[PDB]
């Protein structure tokens, strides 16, 4: 019998850990959940179901259901593409468009880009993490609380627009490298904004957001280390793939991606894994000394691309080379991608080259537009 999974979403408040995990792994794998006759007796089943992105539960005594039963495969959008709110607008307004490229890489590797900057209020993949961390907030915290992160940008920009959609107030801090986009756009948006000209990276203004937070009594709400930044991945961003790769008929061999707090190449990678534990997880390592924008080394520490059991390779790629590879998206495609997904653009076509990689097709995730980065793309060109 399939009941309704809003109600029992107080298990996101109550599970804690990756336990629940092989629960998600199994449902996949098979394609099919068992009926639990009480539940609430097995709460690691339940946000399995949901992280997978399933909208309802089987309940009942020895059945079973399948995953379009469940609600994975079911449509959420309006065919007229008219929603009542911004926010059921994210929610019901998906999937990202996942585009096949004109661009051509050897040994029939095919170049697919989803577009995350389909996203409302960042034009960015960090709009996802965001709303799932601010709705669990909602539960809790209560409003006119501040809530505050740092970002290299999108996240900040996510977050001040949610919180405030939330009833709640926003602080981003950002470090001095980071875009004008990210240090303008959260002020527009009704938060403050904190920009350390010292901190040479995001993850080095980690402490002085904690200290602050001791301090004043804001919510940290922390992005590296919240679970819902990997959740609302597996449940948007990673089953999107699943799905539109089936209603594609795409033969998926891989995903490339790039790597900030990991939690979208992680859910990815590790649903799509679950699936089908061949799928090739191409990952980009910024260059030694490059910096590019939104993403960072594995070994500066990020929490699920370590910890779950996930196969994935690296490919090195200097900002130069992510520069390029936007260039010639815009060239073959005429569409105008960032630095972030060039660069998985770029890793991809190494490892294609290198004839690591088999025929067939593979989705790059792309994590925003290029139109929020001109001095980058002035510097690529001259
Ligand atoms: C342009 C762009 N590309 C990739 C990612 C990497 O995505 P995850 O690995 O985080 O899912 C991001 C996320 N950026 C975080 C900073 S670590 C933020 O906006 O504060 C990004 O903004």
């Amino acid at each position: 019998a399939l009941a309704d999974i809003s109600g029992y979403l107080d298990v996101l408040d109550s599970v804690r850990g990756f336990s629940y995990l092989e629960n998600a792994r199994e449902v996949l794998r098979s394609g099919e959940a068992r009926c639990l006759g009480n539940p609430r007796s097995e709460p690691e089943y339940v946000k399995a179901l949901y992280v997978i992105g399933a909208s309802r539960i089987p309940v009942g005594d020895g059945c079973s259901h399948t995953l379009e039963e469940l609600g994975v495969f079911d449509i959420s959008v309006p065919g007229e593409m008219v929603f009542p709110s911004p926010l059921d607008f994210f929610e019901r307004g998906k999937p990202t468009p996942l585009v096949r490229s004109r661009l051509q890489l050897p040994n029939g590797v095919r170049v697919w880009l989803k577009l995350e900057w389909y996203n409302p209020f960042s034009l960015s993949v960090a709009d996802r993490p965001a709303v799932e961390i601010i709705s669990r907030l909602s539960r809790r915290v209560e409003k006119g609380s501040l809530v505050a992160d740092a970002t290299s940008s999108n996240f900040g920009v996510a977050l001040s627009a949610v919180a405030r959609l939330y009833g709640y107030r926003a602080r981003v801090y950002l470090p001095g490298a980071a875009e004008e986009f990210g240090k303008l756009l959260p002020r527009l948006l009704g938060a403050q904004v904190i920009v350390d000209p010292e901190a040479p990276s995001t993850v080095h203004l980690l402490p002085r957001v904690m200290k602050d937070s001791k301090n004043e009594g804001f919510v940290h709400v922390n992005q590296y280390y919240n679970d819902a930044n990997f959740e609302a991945h597996m449940r948007g961003t990673a089953r999107e793939i699943f799905v539109q790769s089936r209603r594609g008929g795409l033969a998926l061999r891989g995903v490339a991606g790039s790597l900030g707090t990991s939690g979208h190449m992680s859910a990815a990678a590790f649903y799509l894994q679950s699936v089908d534990p061949s799928i090739r997880a191409v990952l980009v390592q910024p260059a030694q000394g490059d910096s590019i924008p939104g993403i960072a080394r594995v070994e500066t520490g990020m929490l699920w691309i370590n910890m779950l059991d996930i196969s994935y390779t690296l490919a090195e790629v200097t900002l130069e080379e992510a520069m390029e590879a936007v260039v010639e998206v815009a060239r073959s495609d005429g569409l105008v991608i960032g630095p972030s997904g060039g660069a998985a653009v770029k890793a991809l076509a190494k490892k294609a080259a290198e004839g690591d990689l088999e025929p067939g097709d593979y989705v790059v995730v792309v994590p925003d537009t290029g139109f929020k980065y001109l001095s980058l793309v002035q510097n690529a060109l001259e």
